[PDB]
């Protein structure tokens, strides 16, 4: 098995470099998208700004070099032979950058919440992350904020799995196990990450007493076990006692034997709907439910029957099961309702600015085609009047209004583009 315990250092290897590109390019687009946009055209103060993000830029100077070490080890690509204990040894000093972060981090989240009330700021800030490439229905800037915890509690949990796979005889071995021990000796003297580290430790140590574990980790999909309890599966031909968890975004199903893994369901595609005490249907295979309920695998459009033994049980489940949903239901439909009224009003807002003669580009040019503009002068009218920095920017955000019909191209074959491309409001043709 010497080969299954060489891919699968190789898989750890691969892991650390790619999630640590995109945690760098996380942190690079934090400070362009925020920092230095409003430290260039100064409804956001600086002491906001300061407190919101402290010293992020630190925090990213640190892991340009880190990154530039793991490259290097693992260069030309992720080689088995290749050591990367030593990198952690020699940046344990400097991974204290987080000290400073993870005390402000309860202040600055205390000053988004006030933030997110005034709708100026919030638009502003969800401005941000549009004119910055990401998109702004995905994660809200309280988990950008948070990333750096998450991060930094990352290590260890991946240097053990590394540890694991890397045996006595390769080098690296007295090097990966003490930068495990120099990595939980970080997390753990800071109080922030302390929280966070015993956090996730919780959900490996679940995960280690789980046999047959299938899917992605708790530790990648999960932030905290939610209900744990004892019910009965009435699935179609299979009426057996079966463990469930519920996590936030993940409910498992597992045979007590310690448990051993029977199946999951990810609980975006998880319906669930109540079943009165003394029915009986198909879904409960003929049997009268009581102190029970029904889930409903969207995705498979498979439903499956649960029974509690006690009716507060049933109760304790079904509350369980109702929060989760609200909890991340409320999350995505509000990020998407706060993030169409900031374009619906800089749609509106660009187009008055627009139509002055000023500036007039919605000029009517040519077969002639009446009030259009041009998206080369579009973007370099708003680095003209300050609205963007790059020209980057420009393009995202004209993109983000042909998407949210704002705008759309004369003959609507074409996206939005820096290029002479003729674009029209919805609102001249009559298509709003």
């Amino acid at each position: 098995e010497s080969e299954r315990q060489l891919r699968l250092r190789l898989c750890v290897l691969n892991e650390i470099l790619g999630t640590e590109r995109d945690y760098v390019g996380t942190l690079r687009f934090l400070q362009s998208a925020f920092l230095h946009r409003i430290r260039q055209n100064v409804g956001l103060t600086e002491e906001n700004v300061k407190v919101l993000f402290s010293n992020i830029e630190d925090i990213l100077e640190v892991h340009k070099d880190f990154l530039a070490a793991l490259e290097y080890c693992l260069h030309p690509e992720p080689q088995s032979q290749h050591e990367l204990g030593n990198v952690f040894l020699k940046f344990k000093d400097k991974f204290c950058v987080y000290e400073e972060y993870c005390s402000n981090h309860e202040k600055a989240l205390r000053l988004l919440v006030e933030l997110n009330k005034i709708p100026t700021v919030r638009a502003f800030l969800l401005s941000c992350m549009l004119l910055g490439g990401r998109k702004t229905t995905d994660i809200p800037l309280e988990g950008y904020l948070l990333s750096p915890i998450q991060r930094i509690c990352k290590y260890p949990l991946l240097l053990k799995e590394l540890a694991k796979r890397t045996p006595g005889k390769h080098p690296d071995h007295p090097a990966v196990q003490s930068a495990l021990q120099a990595m939980k000796t970080v997390c753990s003297n800071i109080n922030e990450t302390k929280r966070q580290m015993e956090k996730l430790e919780a959900l490996e140590q679940l995960q280690s007493h789980i046999e047959g574990w299938e899917g992605s980790n708790l530790t990648d999909i999960c932030t905290q076990l939610l209900l744990q309890g004892t019910l009965l599966k009435i699935s179609a031909g299979n009426i057996q006692e079966r463990a469930f968890f519920l996590f936030d975004n993940l409910l498992v199903y597992c045979k007590r034997k310690l448990y051993i893994f029977r199946g999951r369901i990810n609980t975006e595609v998880m319906e669930v709907e109540n079943v009165e005490d003394g029915t009986a249907d198909y879904h409960s295979n003929g049997y009268t439910v009581t102190n029970g309920w029904k889930i409903h695998n969207t995705a498979k459009n498979k439903w499956f029957v649960c029974m509690a033994k006690t009716a507060e049980e049933k109760q304790k489940w079904l509350d369980a099961i109702i929060r989760e949903r609200e909890q991340r239901e409320s999350l995505k439909l509000g990020m998407e309702r706060d993030a169409y009224v900031m374009i619906a009003e800089k749609g509106e807002k660009l187009y008055h600015m627009m139509m002055n003669k000023k500036v007039n580009l919605i000029k009517d040019r040519r077969s002639t085609v009446p009030k259009c503009f041009l998206g080369n002068e579009f973007v370099a009218w708003l680095l003209e009047i300050g609205e963007i920095s790059k020209t980057e920017e420009g393009v995202n955000l004209g993109q983000a209004l042909l998407e949210n019909g704002i705008i759309h191209h004369v003959s609507d074959k074409h996206q939005f583009k820096n290029e002479q491309v003729m674009y029209r409001f919805r609102y001249d043709d009559g298509t709003y």
